[PDB]
């Protein structure tokens, strides 16, 4: 059971897209007109160096237009532009769309219908996605990680053609997390989420940076793993210490030498102590990071009090 | 302080996760025990996003005529702690009993807790007897008991079983704590005036390390303090020895093996001590931050008397 | 310029003082009556095991009495009892007093007069304090640390006979800091603070714990010192590494040996790297700790706009 | 984006701390420069808890007939940054100029900044020419310039002098940042659209380390990331070498010196790598916490156009 959707706000972050902006505006206008609802398109200029801002202003200033141009003084990123657009939306359902026509605007009605069934978040999965197998492995491993963390299974993450209900946008704006990935945050705050299949027209350090960013946004489990591996390495260090100095010194004084072995067996327990301390610091940092975000402890779905 | 309020209603909180195999037997036994109590009772079954037909059984049990069962369905799995907290958020009785859903703790022990809660105890835990296990696990349980005794003061031995009784003020105070992934019995013992235990008869190493890491955050906010002391002596000797071998002895003190090797030893130990002191300072500041962010309530006011 | 003081609330944390409550209540009642203002005494029972709670209740239930008894279900500490009392005060000026008659209640009027001059906080310094010289060393070093940190010079800290204005109490209750020492917090939030001299009737691990607690509450300077000393130790480690293996290897191969010197000069640079990393973590932790507390950046005392 | 607003009022912010020796000359020179500007002007003198008679001089200057001086007195010392922020909280002009109170930067350079701010620059910094110092200090200044160029993008060379010009929107955005003990020019460059510098002619190693530690928090939130990579290689080799010396070679591979010594060597670098990776993970989580707690504004909206 969900409130009926009366207005759709399309948020499009624009950055140096002067050659695609007219076609995007025309296609998005046609798609939104083919809805039978109040609609508006929020174009956000992320400090474009080209004539994108002039085209946005001309589109906004046209006769009987539904386009809102939000100009940022400089470049801030897709996330900051999308949140700036979220801060100015007025519709019941907010659709995030690519500005480079990778995701066709004609898929917009299909999302809206799916949002009418009572889904807070309606993601899209791109069919027949052709790319390197390494990115495919990354896609499946991040899918499994998000499924185990947030519960709601999310497939394609690079496609930001998504639908959110207004309460989800309001919660995300009022949330204590700032740099977190918006689809992940929506899945975290979603009551009911789903996905639909869509058809898409078209380094290595960046991939590792994205992996670290997503793992840190989702869970603190890696901190617990660090603590556990630190405990294990510390136990190994104490075992090597007792084995090397205490036993082999009693067995062979000359064999275990005078210089190198014994006091560095003593060194090995100090590295174990350092690992245990770092694990305790990690535990406390994880608790702090969980508490500051103040994500909901649970969502009750239905309570069935008897007669 | 002013004695204890009489117990009029008992709320049983049972977190359920994929327990369709034993759910009917659990419901029947818990209903029989609560009917034998002789007070108003209710059973809060919480579905923690079960994949099986547990939710359907809970709905059928709640919808049955003249039933005292409340079904709380969660959209997905959040864990036993989150399900128990969700159940706490919906209780209405004076005494709240947490019970296992896998029939490890027999529901027929419920009256014995309630009678103990009638003596004026805020928390009534259970300790399992005839528990056969490794002596190592028993030693671990005993040392955890001793640590919690030293920390919270209240006498509370066994934490393996979650069959426990809390008074409504303790539950209300715990609900005001927005800590995520805490340990419920420790939090109860923090705000409890008089806690006790009763004996019950029930039917790896990485786990112990995980439990120790979980409990250490709940018990104290600054373990690394001790490490700083352990660092300081390693620094002081690491300095006191170092100069003593050269600053006193240049040409008279090459000694039998090597003075340079023992300088490597001493300066390395001094660096180890400095590293320990740094970790202690980091821990101090992190503990302060954690205590401020946790925002746990500082006290529980029992009664305020205003003059006429 | 300050608002006039019309009501005085005395907050007295009580813990196992059943032999002191009658005399303390009588003397505090006489002192508060000798004021010509509305007064009230908040006695807080910190889970006393003796008959203290019964005496507090009898005092509160007497004819035309001004005593409020706040009973805590168990022991929580002097700080928690004082904050519980602060949560229930109603007067303009709040006076914290010892329950064991160490600070005579007859000093209460002298504080109130000093609070009438327009001071937010009026502390007391104990004269002719006879004790071990080591406590004197601790007293002066903590005085200098508090003076350099909070600006307002504060002497005796063990004497909690203090006066606070109601806005200071409200700010302390609404503050984000929880376990901080109350006189230090009052000096931090005070606009104008002062001290008056008073006459008082009468291990080692605890002292170092209190030193660590006060240093951590006041400043993050020790974190910067840790970073600086870590940088210095790291530079020393790199210097020792280059000196011991790189140079002495080329000078004497047999003299500098094979096992113990070379590889472990290589160890020394990793020790320095660990120190630098720990210092950088400390810098970020200090920034977090400063930002979460959200202490005021400045207090403007007077603005003198021209004609 | 839509060109730049005209400049109608200039506010000069001067943090004062025990500067009674040069305060009258500074006031006279700044008044002359601002009168020569040809716009509405005001001088905000901020007394940062001076122990000398600086406050009395500022009060006399503010109380003088037909004076454009605003005296803001602070009860105690809070630092130059807090005094400058307090001055920012009271400005009313379109362009805000921060100026040294010790006459290191001549006030006669004020018009040259304003004219540059008339070309449409949000931030107009100053770089000092004919600056004679150690080549080491010059290299430090240049590498800091390069790091800030790579981080914030805006071209901003010299940060030693605080003689700078900011547009009112930049000051307003900076006031919405509740960060404590940040670096003001870096924060301005973060929100600035077009920043520039002009040349001016002005009249230890622990310091450099302190400045680097101060700037590293403002520039990035996760330096330790790189250390984690440096750890990972030390781990992988620390593993790859270790087994290769024994798991391949038991009796054929004692080798010339010692296989056990090289085992201690290899497992030691394995532990060092693990420690680096742990410090990297701690840094990642601490950086996330710091970024969330800082709550810096994510963007500055320049104009919103609504359709008719």
């Amino acid at each position: 059971d969900a409130a009926p959707i009366k207005k759709v706000s399309v948020v499009i972050p624009v950055y140096n897209e002067q050659e695609s902006l007219p076609e995007l505006i025309r296609r998005t206008t046609t798609a939104c007109e083919s809805l039978g609802k109040a609609w508006e398109i929020l174009l956000i200029d992320d400090g474009s160096s080209d004539s994108s801002a002039e085209l946005m202003v001309k589109a906004s200033q046209e006769a009987d237009s539904h386009i809102i141009s939000i100009l940022l003084n400089r470049n801030y990123g897709q996330h900051a532009a999308i949140m700036a657009g979220f801060s100015h939306v007025s519709g019941d359902l907010i659709i995030t769309l690519d500005a480079d026509l990778q995701n066709p605007p004609e898929e917009i009605p299909r999302l809206v219908a799916k949002a009418d069934e009572g889904f807070d978040v309606v993601g899209t999965v791109r069919q027949n996605r052709q790319d390197s197998l390494f990115r495919k492995s990354a896609s499946k491993i991040i899918n499994l990680l998000i499924q185990r963390t947030t519960g709601k299974a999310m497939g394609d993450y690079g496609c930001m053609l998504r639908a959110y209900r207004r309460p989800i946008i309001d919660t995300m704006l009022r949330c204590h997390e700032r740099s977190t990935f918006i689809p992940i945050l929506a899945n975290i705050f979603a009551r009911r989420a789903t996905e639909i299949p869509v058809h898409h027209a078209e380094s290595f350090m960046r991939l590792i940076n994205l992996m670290y960013d997503l793992v840190t946004c989702l869970t603190t489990t890696p901190l617990r793993l660090l603590s556990l591996l630190g405990s294990v390495i510390a136990i190994g260090g104490f075992s090597l210490s007792v084995l090397l100095i205490v036993l082999r010194l009693a067995l062979g004084p000359q064999w275990a030498a005078e210089g190198v072995f014994m006091l560095f067996a003593v060194l090995f327990t100090f590295i174990g102590a350092q690992f245990i301390g770092m694990g305790l610091l990690g535990e406390y940092i994880g608790r702090i990071y969980n508490d500051v975000r103040a994500r909901p402890r649970y969502f009750v779905q239905q309570v069935i009090y008897p007669e």
